[PDB]
């Protein structure tokens, strides 16, 4: 059945269905995943603590105090090991950075009222500048790739809108260029940061996809070895990352609607009985 | 001078051109408004470790070395007042909302090479079927726009692709609806999870915009009052918001692709001597 209700509704419906289907489980898989891991970190917790509660003559009181203190000044910005500025010049442009992609590490935050006014109304400008920028960036790739293509085939014969590049192909080279600028970043990081190098491919995929979780941020470190050149390679290829991820992300989101048109026109032929796009959209108008 | 080249190249480098320029002046503009409150948090933060170690007779290494245990524990999920279970089912699926959204607030984070790869390819196909989502959620609002405006006028009158909303309009309206969004879930905040409604609108603009901080997290505490009923709320508020931002995202960023539009023509018609989408783009061929 039908339902009496448009294609578009459907697909709407369906989606937010399949969404909260797939949060549940990776919420199940998740937690079946490292709930053990959890407990066992927080029972190692317990036992410093109690070790060391007894091996100094503390009370809990004072210990909560002192730890609710170092919280305070890790909000601050403050650590065990030796950290840059958190709030200079190079620490403010690394902030901005994480702001206006959409990233939000979480080492750098705000803590005025006058700067988090600051915050709200740049990072609105700046977040509506960077999505354009990302958009755009997706646009010239496809358009580069359809010259080269057109390029690559005049010469193959003889030895623009025309013949452009399908879903699938500009999903693959996305694929691949994403793979390359994350193992050049983990293959920067992986000797820099003294992270494994699976720790830096996690990074460089929580960072690329702006997700940004905050656990491993890049060039945090008070000193670095050319350290200008380090900033500028790491800035780079953050950028590079981001914009290559985001493109897959628009293109499997692409390919993820033609899917769901697929399954509702097949559920609404063959399935009932077997129970047992804004710019031309928006933008066009205001031309 | 025109310069030979196409007008989108020439918009592409305007844009980043302009995100530079934004990027530098915000860096600048944030570290003169709080590197002095940073300096003085760290100088508090230093007499309060001088006093703790002075009034208990403990030198600088063991609290060094209990500091770098309690970091631990907090990348592990413990903080020092009480916290939800990091890892359950509930947890689990906070972690996995606020990965699918891009938010990615930090406070629960993987910690195991299993639980890092399944982040990875589970992040990418939901981030990519949740941008599809929030895009769907635009077309879906502009419709029923639009629907709205047809009825309202014929029963003006009387007292659909044809009289389509305008960009300004759908921008107004989305930024009228984040702004009561948020208002309605601050003032759900401000008296459960203690927070200042100032800090609560700032939490809300951050969570919604997909930043996501992590200074500040909603439904963490251990046990609330109709504790289900506040995470249901608290979920359909972030969602909601987070849509409505993401859509006010796009509008603002084809304002900005018009005014870019202008600046480039105006420059290249008269300010030369005054010196003293992807749908109808990539996805319309493969169908
Ligand atoms: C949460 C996830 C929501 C979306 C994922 C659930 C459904 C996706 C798999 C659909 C099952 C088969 C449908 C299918 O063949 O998709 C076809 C192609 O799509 C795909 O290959 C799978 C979708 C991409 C998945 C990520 C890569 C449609 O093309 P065509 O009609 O021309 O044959
Ligand atoms: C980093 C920021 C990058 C973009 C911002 C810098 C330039 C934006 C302001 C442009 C200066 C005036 C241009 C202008 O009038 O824009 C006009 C409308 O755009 C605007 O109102 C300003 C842009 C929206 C800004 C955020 C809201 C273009 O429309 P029309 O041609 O029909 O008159
Ligand atoms: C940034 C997106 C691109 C990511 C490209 C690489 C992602 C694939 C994951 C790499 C494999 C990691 C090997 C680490 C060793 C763990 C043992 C095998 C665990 C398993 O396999 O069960
Ligand atoms: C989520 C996006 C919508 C946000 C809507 C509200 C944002 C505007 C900011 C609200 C004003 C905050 C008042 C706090 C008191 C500070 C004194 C004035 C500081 C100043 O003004 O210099
Ligand atoms: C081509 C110019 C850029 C135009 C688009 C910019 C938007 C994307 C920038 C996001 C960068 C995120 C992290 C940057 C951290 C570098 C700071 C440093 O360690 O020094
Ligand atoms: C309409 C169904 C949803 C479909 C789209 C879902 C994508 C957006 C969901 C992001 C939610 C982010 C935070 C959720 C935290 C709630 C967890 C809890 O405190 O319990
Ligand atoms: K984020
Ligand atoms: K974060
Ligand atoms: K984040
Ligand atoms: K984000």
């Amino acid at each position: 059945g039908p339902g009496h209700l448009n294609e578009d509704n459907a697909r709407f419906l369906l989606l937010a269905a399949l969404i909260v289907l797939y949060l549940l489980g990776g919420a199940a898989v998740f937690s079946a995943l490292e709930l053990a891991h959890e407990r066992q970190a927080k029972q190692r917790w317990e036992e410093r603590l109690a070790n060391f509660s007894r091996g100094h003559n503390l009370s809990r009181d004072e210990l909560r105090g002192f730890l609710r203190h170092y919280e305070e000044a890790t909000r601050a910005g403050i650590r065990v090991d030796n950290v840059r500025p958190r709030w200079d010049f190079t620490g403010a442009f690394y902030f901005v950075g994480t702001v206006v992609s959409t990233i939000g590490f979480g080492m750098t935050t705000p803590a005025t009222v006058g700067g988090k006014i600051f915050l709200i109304f740049y990072g609105l400008v700046g977040c509506s500048s960077t999505i354009l920028f990302f958009n755009l960036f997706l646009e010239r790739l496809i358009t580069i790739i359809a010259y080269i293509m057109k390029s690559c085939h005049q010469r193959q014969l003889r030895r623009l809108a025309g013949w452009k590049p399908s879903v699938y192909y500009v999903m693959l080279i996305l694929c691949t260029a994403s793979i390359l600028i994350s193992c050049c970043a983990s293959a920067m990081y992986t000797p820099i940061e003294g992270w494994s190098y699976f720790d830096s491919l996690y990074f460089c995929f929580v960072a690329f996809s702006t997700i940004g979780f905050g656990d491993l941020v890049s060039s945090q470190n008070a000193h670095y070895e050319s350290q200008g050149l380090y900033r500028f390679a790491n800035f780079v290829f953050i950028l590079m990352g981001v914009c290559c991820i985001y493109s897959l992300f628009n293109v499997i989101s692409i390919l993820i609607k033609q899917s769901l048109n697929w399954i509702l026109r097949k559920m609404d032929s063959g399935c009932c009985p077997q129970c047992q796009a804004f710019a031309i959209m928006n933008n066009r108008l205001a031309e």
